[PDB]
């Protein structure tokens, strides 16, 4: 075992490899939206940028685990990243669905892995994924779920022009 | 129809916050109270004044987290009437902080109920919030509330609790 | 028995202080719940929001300088239960801003009644107090909510709302 | 029919495109992996950490331009698996810049093919996109890993793998 | 009991003030440490620098649980600081393989510590432990291990040199 | 021998490895009496910050001690540090006396080492002594003299809560 292993579980270590593949899937995920919104037939910039940077941010999530990994002593086991579930995302209110659905299933994953933490005492490994990870995902379902409340108000066409420009490039 | 956002949040923790509410704007209300109490007068200790408005101004703060983590979590406020506090008139700058401290240690034993049912339905992000937010600052103010009494004992009646009044609350 | 101080404030006008200081806490916790409404992910309005949790601010403010006026005046500051706002929930920007009009000029003629009382006991630092510091914003608040309600009319619902909170609530 | 800003743009050099990207970031994971293999208790060689990091972070961003690329000439962004690196477990200093010159040469052989592609079709928007942004940064990509053999083998196993990842990589 | 002392437990009380033993006697091994690579005939001044540095962080660990002890209402029991293992610490790599060791001990003692915290429901002392100390520990154990990875790559002599020139005494 | 020594005798390496210890001894009470203060029942801050500032300065005497015994050749040997006498430590004017007592205890240390140093014709070892230790050491007791007339002065009570904040904290 590695000199610093100490009360560090191997499917403890197992949980944090399924996790950082399932943050660098979101990733991918986000940078395929972001791409969308690059086209010339869709041309909604802010949201370009928007989801350019939470596709930035989810690697970061990704990084932090991977650095976690090696300070606890485990070792990072990395797999394919599967492609994104569509080529085409819709509306700025479909891509902002897709990404609460998503945001659900990486927070329900973190979730789990905690309460495997929990399972065999690893107390650091808890308060690592309650101090880093918990907080920032409802803050992030919380803020997804303002955006679809927005976007179903400012309904279709100039309604998410504005949004775009007020809420998500500004 | 639950909340888009609402993901392993237990009714009863929902509750639970919503008491947690009330009873930090009760305990604003009895600090106001104090507050003004000092400022009569015939009492006229501007210290006081000055330290139990700030207190007032704190608990408010407490209670509107608490407001923003039920929305965060897709709990929904509900509000209740704000029980007038115990006393008209608090008595002495001693008196004034053992009524504190039994308050402090009655708002603390809620936090620590509220706590143990987050970890009863595992709501990790729960204890973490409630951790990280509340437990700590319950202990700090009661510490600092007990060094006030034993000081305030020490200082004696009169000129003590003027100088105190004017060295440590002002 | 009387304070120290005490000089020309009769105790039906010390009463009428008390039962002002309620009414302004009152209207404190009645904007707060509004402020925390428009902060549900399912209404999400930011800018009422802050605007909403600002006049819950301003209302304990007016409570504030109330009971420090019945202190100076040498009258006792007496409280009561402060009753749960009317309504969990607030509807639209509208409709807040149609409940706040009604609570504002319900807090205005209070004021107006405390200063005929104030005037009957020929309290004239009181009338004075109660010029200087509460009709005039009264006034001025029951105008401005009467413009929000103008505007609120005028935008419609959906776009307008978003457009509305954002331009002139948030910024 | 085709995108409204698609002139001189043909499906064989909007596959290639596509193609590119995902080479583009299986590079970037490639580099990402080495990275945090240095990063290990038992390698613990912080330069190439930071080094192989920032080298994973470029590739993105390679991989990001020829996106913008596609979007630019009416083409469609496709994109597929991003396959695992080839080894969990990367050797010496030494053996991962040798790992990292066959990737950048592959890499190279790929851009030498696409802008021979697109020189193919006449596409002389192509032909330049590809010569100012890759093929140079290309060249010279190659040049610096060629360096960094060539100093890994000059300076030892051990002491000068440590002095050389503070001195010339943690720079 | 204290005014203060609310969901302590004895047993807590009676860990902490190991615990506080503990962190004394890391230390005092640090400082011994310290002073070895002081002498005439061992001469590494970063070493010196650098495990007096430790010495000093690990007297503030103890001071942080002495004022946790106050604050909960526990009373601070002091006991005698046993002197270090060893009088002379061999090589750089000796004395961090020694410091390892050390390390390790302390996070089992701290991790049994946080177990007897979440035994009696302590919440807010397992938040303490897990914030200030936990990841600390963590961070400690991977840093050590990173200087006896690189300590075997430098080798003795020149290696040695260079080692507590570059990288301790910065 | 070492390559650095020079008319260092064994029983002065010997006397400097007994000041090292009592130097350690009385960090070490200074420790916890600073603590003392610290306690929700006693809650004098000024005497806290005092006496671990106190603590702080013991701790380098031990310091200069140990680079010294290294500068002439000796070897540092490090003793178990005693706990301190008493585990609470009365009134502000007890501690100052228990500080009168311990000050001298070791200034006669100092002064038996000099006579050694002497005895032995050390010239640069009574220079060091003379220079650092023996004038701190005459100022160290006039400066407590100066505190426990002072706190016969002012009497128990309000008189202890003034010159803790007056003359302490500043
Ligand atoms: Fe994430
Ligand atoms: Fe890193
Ligand atoms: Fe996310
Ligand atoms: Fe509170
Ligand atoms: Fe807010
Ligand atoms: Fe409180
Ligand atoms: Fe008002
Ligand atoms: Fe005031
Ligand atoms: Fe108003
Ligand atoms: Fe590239
Ligand atoms: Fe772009
Ligand atoms: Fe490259
Ligand atoms: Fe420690
Ligand atoms: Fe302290
Ligand atoms: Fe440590
Ligand atoms: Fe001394
Ligand atoms: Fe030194
Ligand atoms: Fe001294």
């Amino acid at each position: 075992p590695s000199q610093v292993r100490q009360n560090f579980h191997e499917l403890c270590e197992a949980g944090v490899n399924k996790q950082i593949n399932l943050e660098l899937y979101a990733s991918y995920t986000y940078h395929s939206i972001a791409f969308y919104f690059d086209r010339d037939d869709v041309a909604l910039p802010g949201a370009h940028k928007y989801f350019k940077k939470q596709s930035e941010e989810e690697r970061e999530h990704a990084e932090k685990l991977m650095k976690f990994q090696n300070q606890r002593g485990g070792r990072v086991k990395l797999k394919d990243i599967t492609a994104p579930e569509k080529e085409e995302w819709g509306s700025l209110l479909d891509a902002f669905k897709v990404a609460l659905e998503l945001e659900k299933k990486v927070n329900q994953s973190l979730l789990d892995l905690h309460g495997l933490a929990d399972s065999k005492k690893d107390a650091q490994m808890c308060a690592f994924i309650a101090t880093h990870y918990l907080t920032e995902q409802v803050e992030a379902i919380k803020e997804i779920g303002d955006h679809i409340t927005n976007l179903k108000r400012v309904g279709t066409g100039l309604g998410e022009f504005i949004y775009d420009k007020e809420n998500l490039k500004e």
